[PDB]
């Protein structure tokens, strides 16, 4: 049974991952942290082992690692695709420098370390249909650039020092509990809110821009599964994973068929569209399926149904 | 015509390019800077147009760009392949943070900016025969990882801000003036010194390990040429360029022809061998040839004859 450290824990992924790990391994085995404190309505308010730590504070990060002695780390802090174009200084500081600290500490303290990549690591030369694990990487956002740097530097730590570095290229992740940072796939979460609130959604991704996507339960499954796998089962450090692909028009159809209500949607092309246009439509994740058993339980309608049930309960929005 | 700032100007490439730029444009149009001062023996010693600047100091870097007002920048400082593996914190700071300040200044101050990349950006999935401009980048050195970053970041500045960023992936560069900075191809330069001193060469690279190489004069030509080209002539931001490939054994023979005398090399793998073996054997530089006229005037024996003459003159070793 591992001791698990999660950084950037109050975000979209960390919120749910923190809870899944605690319930799988017990709360005493799981320490989580973030640059800020949870608000009183955050799902991690009031839980112990939830610390304040700025990962840009090298010394603090090392003090926490020293004191807790994790055997696993999920290093989740990142400024994301859309926000990063607006705050590229912040993107480069966090995505480069925290990642560099997390790797050195993994090396120094003998930690199996997970740092997520993303479909944003790809750009327009990747081969957008069923994009492979190994291809040309020409990301067109600074976030993507820092993510390729992350894959490569982590892979360098594995080969140079034997650090057990593992990663997946996350597709767009959909969840109910905590709202998304500043990403291009955020529209997909926002559309469910808009539908429950009965208010017009202004969508900055164009209606037929397909992206790889996944629902959180599947994502959690896979984030635990790749960290549990014996290193000998892994043929690579970085794996594509996908759930299913969809476009905004498709998601809208899904939501409408579950609510039996039309939703008002105005499509604009914000920065999210030009970014998302540079990304794959779909991924090939067969290496992940084959090496460690990546699997997806949810399709789009099962996800919409769960999201429509959970958001009212978790956020108080207009229910049934 | 241009005003040219060179940073990292006192190293192997910067020494000769600084001189060539001054010749071409007038000493008044060229400002060269480095974190150290030239030593008494240095080709740039006691010249005007030679400043002291540490490029990690972002305000200092900006101060000098504000005072000099370049239209062109050659940003050369980097920790290289072999020295990087030994001192990776140093390599990560310089190669990532100085590049970042330099791009940021090129944007703010409307500067056409060159930052070299390298064959070290490639790794063992690149396709090592006539390696292409677009391919898999899996560098096995932190130097290489930082250079992929450099490529992608400069290109993102181009795409996002309209920064005129240009780069070549340099092969191993050979010259006599200033001794090399701790790369995997330094054995070449050192084999010339061994021969002239009639001492035994300890070569850390294996005898038949082919690598792309180029002799300086050709290199100086291309670096000025890619910077002269009208932007509309450029189809990309990053170009492979090569001179000719050689292995240590071919270089031995070329020194031997030129000296009409046996020269004694002992092959004893150091860290350079694994690094070099992960690199290309040869590069396809047809895009560079076609877009802006990359061209190569020396072959191996012309380089050796020139090198065996200049090293005694410039370093005061025994002659012919
Ligand atoms: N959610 C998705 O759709 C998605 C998709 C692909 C990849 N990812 C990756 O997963 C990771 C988490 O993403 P997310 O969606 O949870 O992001 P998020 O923005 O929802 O949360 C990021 C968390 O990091 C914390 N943080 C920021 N700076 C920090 C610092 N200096 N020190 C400590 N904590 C800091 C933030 O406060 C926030 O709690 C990132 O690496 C992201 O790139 C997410
Ligand atoms: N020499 C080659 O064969 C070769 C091959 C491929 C790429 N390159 C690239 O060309 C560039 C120059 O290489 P080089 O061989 O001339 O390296 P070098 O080691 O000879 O010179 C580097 C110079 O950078 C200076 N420097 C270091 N830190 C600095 C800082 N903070 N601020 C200002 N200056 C600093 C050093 O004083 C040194 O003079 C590098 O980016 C290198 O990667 C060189
Ligand atoms: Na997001
Ligand atoms: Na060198």
């Amino acid at each position: 049974m591992p001791r698990v450290l999660v950084t950037g824990a109050l975000g979209q992924i960390g919120t749910d991952l923190s809870l899944a790990l605690r319930d799988k391994f017990g709360a005493d085995s799981v320490l989580v942290s973030d640059v800020v404190e949870p608000g009183a309505k955050h799902p991690l308010a009031g839980l112990k082992g939830v610390e304040k730590l700025d990962c840009l504070d090298s010394n603090g990060f090392e003090k926490l690692v020293k004191e807790f002695k994790p055997t696993w780390m999920y290093h989740l802090p990142a400024i994301m695709s859309v926000r990063g174009e607006a705050e590229p200084d912040l993107a480069m500081d966090i995505n480069v420098n925290t990642t560099r600290y997390a790797l050195e500490l993994a090396r120094k303290y003998n930690i199996r370390i997970f740092i997520p990549s993303t479909i944003a690591a790809f750009g327009d030369k990747c081969g957008k249909t069923m994009t492979k694990d190994d291809t040309i990487m020409n990301p067109s956002t600074v976030y993507g650039v820092t993510k390729v740097y992350t894959e490569l530097l982590g892979t360098w730590y594995r080969q140079k020092y034997g650090v057990d570095f593992r990663s997946v290229r996350l597709p767009g992740i959909i969840s109910a509990a905590t709202l998304p940072g500043g990403g291009a796939t955020d529209y997909a979460i926002h559309m469910y809110h808009s539908a429950l609130l009965q208010k017009k959604c202004v969508c900055p991704v164009l209606p037929y821009e397909s992206l790889p996507m996944m629902y959180m339960p599947d994502t959690l499954n896979s984030l635990v599964k790749i960290m549990e796998a014996p290193l000998e089962k892994l043929t690579r450090t970085v794996y594509n994973i996908t759930g299913f692909s969809f476009s905004p028009s498709e998601l809208r159809f899904s939501i409408e068929r579950c609510t039996d209500r039309t939703i008002e949607v105005e499509y604009v092309e914000g920065p999210a569209q030009k970014i998302a246009n540079s990304w794959p439509d779909s991924l090939d994740d067969s290496n992940a399926r084959n090496d460690w058993g990546h699997q997806v339980k949810y399709d789009i309608d099962m996800m919409s149904e769960d999201m429509l049930r959970q958001i009212p309960i978790l956020h108080g929005l207009p229910s049934l």
